[PDB]
């Protein structure tokens, strides 16, 4: 049935309804105020009439929001953000997508025949990967780090109840970027000791994010390039937290054997992301996040097969290598293995 | 729960994966060649086996290719595309939506504040409505019509096996385009005459239309304002063919009270484009396709209901007001009325 098209050929436009129900204050107004009426929604929002139906029937249709006898509430799907905790979450993820994805996502077909990150173009600057492109940009580091910290909140309830965090004492947070999953671990596990190690302009922003949490004294920061500069020694733990997506698996077995050599033996690797079904037949949500990581972040970064990865953690010499399954509706896993005592 | 959120948070990456897998050409492999396998596809399509990969899970999951043991087939959606005829149509749809909709979709939330079809601005010119700005672009112009003739073939069967052309002889086209339902009209009805009215620009690409089909006789053309010039007299028939959708319901009224007077006493009138539910909850087409409708064509433009269509050729005082249902899975009917005789 060609009834399948329509949320694909009208996909653009079925994210630009959530982008807009979001940045004109629809779903917090219909949150506390519903059942409202399309002219009630209309004066709340400072919306003309026809803009308001035109953004109800949108969000109505897929249903964001539903209709009833002619007043408007909020639909399961958003409801569900709401109760628990996370309209801030995805509201902050729904703005990357706006600001961050979007447009560089035209560059799609171009980054797959020629094998760039060509999006990245949309970003001032001449080297070849987004993350040191954040500071041609004033604001821009602080606007990818808040969308990257929202990500991180969606994605890492699977790390923090990883089993190996009641066993180790000490993590090397890999390109840790702005401290948000060092933060969660520190707080869900308080005898961690975090090091989060990054880009001087990433630990800029982490650094407000320990004071704020006020873990300066059990989460610290370490300026480094994590292909070209030394791991601090003195770990038991390494974690690659949306990290090895960014790499090739020629990079990602490098960045691995530094691990290995780093963390003191009995040691735990985690590698914490997004992954692919073995059977390449999804998860949808990853097939479809890889069109960002296929423009933007770098010409190899890619959403890695579970297998793949595991693969990795053996050629790097780690044993008891495995993986823990998403527990959710999100295809975050984290993939393990032990450095032999 | 969220898990509805995936096809919308990441919906613009759908489109994507649709519009890569036509422009690179895998449908079209996949229909003559299937099953093939991740490495024939890359090869076939000179892609890094990285990008095949990528392309085909994008593909897979989204249910528009499928995968057994590896080897790779058009998945429902597309098959059936091909079955009906409709590869050609649904790959310049495509091509549609990515050169001329999805970038201005990104200007949809200043739109809906404004009231203003602020994607034009994706365009060199500084006229208020996209068709004035067609000609400052070498090829745009045609490339509009192009895609224009393939939504018109997706959407003009309602329109075709509408009883009323039975019955006319000279239908005057008010805003024909390239002539695609003009041409469709006469093939199918052998002794109709039509009138396409339309701008300069538009009856150039009209010119090839009707040649090709080799009905100089029975289609002309007539250049012409729809607001401001006089329409041509002795037309039995007016047409509206994916027309009242730009404009204001004022502007409407206006245009089917010069179809009132330009038609013969006895005549017919046809207002054939999408339409939105009377009770504003979709069709899901309608309500995603306003997304062009609100950042591109003009400031009003939008899919009006049914019965609001209706309601404007009773007070321009069409009687025997009615309309014909969307026969499948696309929202287009007819909206039709007579002049008293
Ligand atoms: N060469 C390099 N040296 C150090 N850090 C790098 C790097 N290349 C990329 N990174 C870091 O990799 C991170 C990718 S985003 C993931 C950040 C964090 N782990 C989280 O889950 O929220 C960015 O912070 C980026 O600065
Ligand atoms: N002021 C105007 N005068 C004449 N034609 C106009 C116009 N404003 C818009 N149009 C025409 O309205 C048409 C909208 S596109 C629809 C074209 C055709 N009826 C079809 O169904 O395929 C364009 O061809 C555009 O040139
Ligand atoms: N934006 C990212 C990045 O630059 C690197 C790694 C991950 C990300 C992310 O946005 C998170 C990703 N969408 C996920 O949900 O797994
Ligand atoms: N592109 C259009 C236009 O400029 C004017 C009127 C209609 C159109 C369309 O593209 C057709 C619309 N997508 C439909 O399927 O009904």
């Amino acid at each position: 049935e060609l009834s399948a098209l329509v949320p694909v050929l009208f996909g653009h436009a079925a994210f630009q309804q959530l982008n807009a129900g979001c940045q004109l204050g629809l779903f917090e107004l219909l949150h506390e105020r519903g059942p409202l009426s399309a002219e009630e929604v209309a004066d709340a929002l400072r919306l003309p009439r026809r803009s308001a139906d035109i953004l109800l029937l949108g969000t109505t249709a897929l249903g964001l929001s539903t209709v009833t006898d002619g007043g408007y509430r909020n639909g399961a799907p958003i409801g569900a953000a709401f109760r628990d905790g996370l309209w801030p979450v995805l509201r902050d993820i729904v703005q990357y997508q706006d600001k961050i994805a979007y447009q560089p996502a035209a560059d799609y077909v171009e980054s797959l025949r020629t094998g760039q990150n060509a999006g990245i173009r949309h970003f001032p600057g001449t080297t070849r990967d987004l993350y040191s492109r954040l500071a041609a940009v004033p604001g821009l580091e602080e606007l990818f780090y808040r969308g990257m910290h929202a990500w991180s909140q969606l994605s890492n309830p699977v790390l923090l109840a990883q089993p190996d965090f009641t066993r180790v004492h000490r993590v090397l947070d890999v390109g840790g970027g702005d401290a948000v999953n060092a933060v969660a671990l520190a707080r869900a596990h308080p005898s961690l000791r975090v090091t989060v190690l990054d880009r001087p302009g990433a630990l800029e922003v982490a650094r407000k994010t320990i004071a704020e949490a006020g873990l300066e004294e059990r989460v610290r920061t370490h300026a480094a390039d994590i292909f070209t500069d030394s791991y601090p020694a003195g770990h038991d733990c390494v974690l690659f937290a949306h990290q090895l997506v960014i790499w090739s698996p020629e990079q990602n077995l490098t960045l691995l054997r530094k691990a290995y050599d780093a963390v003191e033996p009995g040691g735990r690797v985690l590698v914490f992301n997004a992954f692919t079904d073995d059977d390449r037949t999804g998860p949808l949500y990853a097939a479809l996040d890889n069109v960002y990581f296929t423009t933007l972040p770098f010409r190899h970064s890619t959403i890695h097969r579970w297998a793949d990865c595991e693969s990795w953690l053996r050629e790097a010499g780690f044993t008891d290598v495995g993986r823990t399954a998403p527990p959710g509706w999100t295809p975050h896993g984290v993939v393990s293995g032990s450095r032999p005592r």
